[PDB]
């Protein structure tokens, strides 16, 4: 009655080494334990498959294996902070409390370009490497308004990195200026944009896509303006919402469009798989998935997206427990507001993130923009 626990015991190589060399299991998912061993491509077949088929234990070797022989026990995370031009939307994401269906423009507000000034300001005494800069899409807040701003956080601070809007934003502001894609993300870069998010991408399949975001840009839209950016020479992050009224087939399709873009122009740096959540949205009545689905969807992100270099967790949307156990199913990479300041006259600390990566034997990184350390607080 040891056989668990010798299993679980064994280093990286070691596991993935025993599993390949099990009798009972199924030749497919020994195929597959295979490929991972030889650094071979998992084709869409195969990644349904194990979406299907592969339970939480095995993904953890195959998906572990792939972290550890590309980060080691790297555990990585920045000191950014947000910028909400607007909580109203002129979109209908039925996941979405921003829709323009539950939320009147009355209920909201819309930054100026000063307001949005005023609270970089706020943040000037921070080391903070980068602003994330995200919200509704409405008309005030057009490719005028936000070129404005980009020039002039670049003039107050040069070396604050702008990781601004998705291709939703971009698609609606550049066909209102009727300027190219291309043409739009180079203005853009100019002004001083110097990376996207990973927002908007929902599900890109058609069959989800026109069911829970119908109105705004489609996948071809959104891979169009990532391979702009690309060819311009900015890195960029992409994102899939997972865990509502999507089939595994579904995610597969959306990894695999990613995957093969990022074949073509390389510039994408973090996947950012999104759990869906049930609250305060159009999708209330849609159940989300157990934590031993989330685990298994970052496996197979990690199996899947073999020309990524990290998969990357958002601690606010997931409990704890199931952020820390990410970082053993593939994930080397956390998003966080670290919030580190003193409440002087009466949130994540970097303090208690440190200890959430050292608490599953992982090795914090404060990283800079190129995935640099500013602090290894494995040595503090
Ligand atoms: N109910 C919901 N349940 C779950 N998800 C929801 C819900 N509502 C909205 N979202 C998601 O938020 C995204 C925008 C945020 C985003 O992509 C992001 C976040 C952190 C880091 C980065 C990065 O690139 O570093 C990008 C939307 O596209 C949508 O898919
Ligand atoms: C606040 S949602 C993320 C930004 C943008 N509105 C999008 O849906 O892509
Ligand atoms: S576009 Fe972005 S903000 Fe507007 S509703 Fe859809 S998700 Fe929410
Ligand atoms: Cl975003």
């Amino acid at each position: 009655g040891t056989e668990n626990l010798y299993f679980q015991s064994m280093d990286t190589t070691s596991k993935l080494a025993l599993i390949l060399a099990d009798a009972d299991l199924p030749a497919a998912l020994k195929a597959i334990a295979l490929k991972v061993q030889n650094q071979e491509r998992i084709t869409f077949d195969e990644g349904v498959y194990l979406y299907e088929n592969a339970e939480l234990g095995y993904l953890g070797v195959l998906a572990n294996y792939i972290r550890e022989q590309k980060h080691g026990d790297n555990t990585y995370f920045n000191r950014n902070f947000h910028i909400e031009p607007t909580n109203v939307c002129v979109y209908d994401c039925k996941f979405c409390s921003y829709s323009r269906l539950i939320k009147q423009k009355e209920e909201g507000w819309e930054m100026s370009v000063d307001g949005m000034m005023e609270v970089l300001k706020k943040y000037d005494h921070e080391p903070v490497t980068e602003v994330h800069i995200t919200g509704g899409v409405v008309p005030k807040q057009n490719l005028e308004f936000y070129s404005d701003f980009f020039r002039r956080a670049k003039a107050h601070r040069p070396e604050l990195h702008i990781k601004a809007l998705t291709p939703v934003e971009y698609y609606y502001i550049f066909k209102k200026a009727k300027l190219s894609h291309y043409d739009g993300m180079k203005y853009m870069q100019e002004a001083g944009l110097d990376s996207m998010p990973g927002g908007g991408a929902e599900i890109f399949h058609p069959e989800v896509r026109e069911k829970i975001a119908h109105d705004k840009c489609n996948a071809e839209q959104w891979l169009d303006i990532h391979e702009q950016a690309h060819k311009l020479g900015m890195k960029t992050n992409a994102t899939m919402l997972y865990g509502h009224i999507e089939q595994f087939w579904h995610r597969v399709d959306h990894m695999e469009r990613l995957r093969r873009q990022q074949d073509k122009t390389g510039g994408f740096q973090a996947f950012i798989p999104l759990k869906f959540r049930n609250q305060h949205n159009q999708m209330d009545h849609v159940p989300e998935v157990s934590v031993i689905e989330d685990l298994r969807n970052y496996a197979i992100a990690r199996i899947y997206m073999d020309n990524f270099d990290h998969i990357k967790a958002y601690w606010a949307m997931i409990s704890r427990q199931t952020a820390q156990l990410s970082l053993n199913f593939g994930v080397d990479d956390i998003d966080g507001t670290l919030d580190d300041t003193t409440k002087i006259y009466s949130a994540m600390s970097t303090r208690d993130l440190v200890d959430l990566i050292k608490q599953v034997k992982r090795k914090p990184i404060e990283r800079d923009t190129l995935y640099n350390v500013v602090t290894d607080y494995s040595q503090v």
